[PDB]
């Protein structure tokens, strides 16, 4: 496996659920990076850099992903749910002494990070999400078209064994399927081969894919309950916040119902903006932390 | 693989999209029955001999199921569509000499029906479905709570080789708990165990597998749009119809008759206490309210 960030520590930071993977580089104003499925903190090996130029930049693995430790689950799938999982890295962050931090997330993280909001603005100086809508609005448009093309919403979080049984015969197979099929080019030329080695030896782990499935089993029950309080309530995110999204991936029109202070921008990509289109994502992240 | 059907024949049917195995016995007007997933036409055999005191019954696997043959798919899955499955059950039914005859169906097989009503309803007597909706109304249904509840729509429509892959690992495993999953108590209990080795020994080909994905591709895609276009069309079956469902099985907030009565002008239906496999799991109600409505 491919070190894939020069300069960067690599640190192991306790919390009360386990403990978080994190590399860690560069000076400045502290700004956390979040992965989602199926990757790992690999997924900003090229962006992070250029955001370390001007930032204390925190790559982590989300709590069960990658190399953080794996809380044991529960009927509830509780430390799966973005609120736990939220609540896990302010831990972390705490650890560093940062309590005031700038938080970027995509896929899974970014919805870990758009909770953290919800949940606990004062965290965050600003908020950046990735090539997502919020859980609840994923749902509520899950009609025929979405069934089809977001199936693995529903897949992934049928009752356990189901899905695990299924993804253990071929796993790289699958991880390989999911990365193709959401980028433009429909293969796996955009990644770096590094990279999706990284994402192929987590994903080969039978424990790592069942915690993929506890959190896709929040997102259908847990995490969509908190969001519809939150949409019930009229709360919006106070934080200043970002929303990037794949030309191929109006979400700015979504997240404005979710958010007071929110300014957006497509770029050219399917859903992996970091590595797809690396130069763009991290103009669009510089700018917006920066200012 | 034992014989469920002691006595009754077998045929294998050339039509021209390929052969359909059935098996045949009885005396009486004619009644075809189709199975769907993840079975063969050995589902029937609880009901079948029951309704041979009646009627001629065929017994037929679906295109592409059991033993009948595979034809070749293509890029709009077109011989897995229940428009194409209907025109081949047709063929297959007037090698026997029979133009006009009565249809009972269930999943798959019911769709078979329903579309064969749509399309060439003079070639139906009467048809009875087996625990299905549309279905064009499973998928315009479709939200959160559907999706969670029945996921299999959706997954097994995904682009080859996607679900070929994935089922292929553990392929028992997978068609195991299919069964048990939508039965009543949840098990394999209302199997016979004989039956469950057809189906699994059917599932365990990949050939048969990649039909079965094949099927909801069609399902998810031209079926649908089929569909679509004779509800938009204030299209009904004019042939006299049963709708029959299983009280825990797959098939709405409304009833299921409140559905099939805006697709069909000469419907009538009851509930079974079952889950969805009516003609294993509730073998005598089923048969009876088959020998009623089509004795009628
Ligand atoms: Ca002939
Ligand atoms: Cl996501
Ligand atoms: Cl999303
Ligand atoms: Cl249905
Ligand atoms: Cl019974």
């Amino acid at each position: 496996l491919a070190d894939l960030f020069p300069g960067f520590g690599s640190e192991w930071i306790n919390t009360s659920s386990g403990r978080i993977f994190a590399r860690v580089g560069g000076d400045g104003p502290p700004l956390l990076l979040l992965h989602g499925f199926p990757q790992t903190h690999v997924m900003w090996h090229r962006v992070a850099p250029k955001l370390a130029e001007r930032f204390k930049v925190i790559v982590a693995d989300l709590p069960g992903y990658g190399w953080s430790d794996m809380p044991e689950s529960d009927e509830q799938h509780t430390p799966y749910t973005k609120r736990a999982m939220a609540k896990q890295l302010i831990e972390a962050m705490e650890q560093l002494g940062h309590v005031h931090f700038a938080l970027a997330g995509h896929n899974r993280g970014a919805r870990v990070s758009y909770r953290l909001a919800l949940d606990s603005p004062g965290r965050l100086s600003k908020l950046a999400v990735l090539d997502i809508l919020p859980t609840y609005e994923y749902w509520q448009r899950m009609n025929r078209a979405y069934a089809l093309k977001i199936y693995h919403w529903s897949f992934l979080a049928q009752p356990a064994p189901l899905p695990e049984n299924l993804l253990g015969g071929d796993p790289d197979f699958y991880v390989k399927a999911k990365l193709a099929s959401w980028t433009r080019a429909g293969d796996l030329s955009a990644f770096d081969p590094r990279a999706v080695e990284h994402y192929r030896i987590a994903f080969a782990d039978p424990m790592r894919r069942h915690v993929m499935c506890e959190d896709y089993r929040a997102g259908a029950y847990a995490d969509f309950e908190h969001d519809k309080i939150d949409v019930e309530a009229g709360n919006k995110i106070p934080v200043p916040m970002l929303a990037l999204w794949g030309a191929s991936g109006t979400p700015l029109d979504v997240w404005r119902k979710w958010a007071s202070d929110v300014q957006g921008a497509p770029i050219e990509s399917g859903h992996f903006l970091p590595e797809e289109a690396p130069d763009q994502t991290a103009e669009a992240l510089v700018r917006f932390f920066s200012a």
